[PDB]
């Protein structure tokens, strides 16, 4: 169905047992390298702290890192790739007690310990070389 | 005036004295690493080998390549960034007898040696985390 706005930007609450469930497919081949990023903001404004960034080079690799006073952090990378050239994927990230974790096409890929608590997350914004169909954020436990 | 479709795709021929010119913005703030990509193909298929590679990462850095039989060759990277946080950018990308040359808001930034004819180009694909108000690539010479 419809294609969602990107960049995609959504006002969001998160804690454990939350899940944020993306459905889109890169806008190019992997040769190409498009990127896909998922940053959950502490504020509305795009230049806010970032608890959570998650960032695709289709094909290459994945760097996670927080953003915290307007600085990055330590960047965590990954050469895990599941995401599949050409293909829509469905992206889901459950808050756990610890650590998001992040699956892709519902295989378990990557986590990412917390370095903020999640209730300091106002906003989530999926952005670059994507188009979007789907994006949730579950509001359903205490 | 209206936006144009992003990735933006034109059918082009280049040849010495030939001008592509680029209005355009920033999707996001510099803090948050938004892209430009300018890549001169040799066929319509976005797969296709890659004359001429430009990829800003804005605030950053502009690395320059070329991908011949589908493989990528020698990086040239710059640090020099003269784009504004915010603005709107002209680029204009000229064919001189042996190199493209970059002007950046009219101000001559970057250049990069012919390393395949620029007869080869079919194509020019405009792409990443901008929005698009102008392109035009000139047809006035022999
Ligand atoms: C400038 C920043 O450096 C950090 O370490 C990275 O994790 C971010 O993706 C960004 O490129
Ligand atoms: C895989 C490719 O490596 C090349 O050296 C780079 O110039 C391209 O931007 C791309 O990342």
């Amino acid at each position: 169905m419809s294609l969602l706005p990107v960049p995609y930007t959504e006002a969001a609450s998160l804690s454990t047992g939350s899940t944020v469930t993306i459905k889109g497919r890169p806008l190019v081949c992997f040769l190409n390298e498009p990127y896909l990023q998922v940053d959950f903001h502490t504020e509305m404004k795009e230049e806010s702290d970032i608890v959570f960034h998650f960032q695709v080079c289709f094909g290459r690799r994945v760097v996670m890192n927080s953003r915290e006073y307007g600085a990055w952090k330590q960047q965590v990378e990954s050469k895990n790739m599941p995401f599949q050239d050409g293909q829509e994927f469905e992206l889901s990230i459950s808050v756990l007690p610890d650590k998001y974790q992040v699956m892709v096409n519902g295989q378990s890929s990557y986590t990412f310990d917390h370095r903020i608590k999640p209730e300091a997350v106002k906003m989530v914004q999926v952005w670059r070389d994507i188009s979007l169909t789907k994006f949730n954020v579950s509001y359903l436990k205490r």
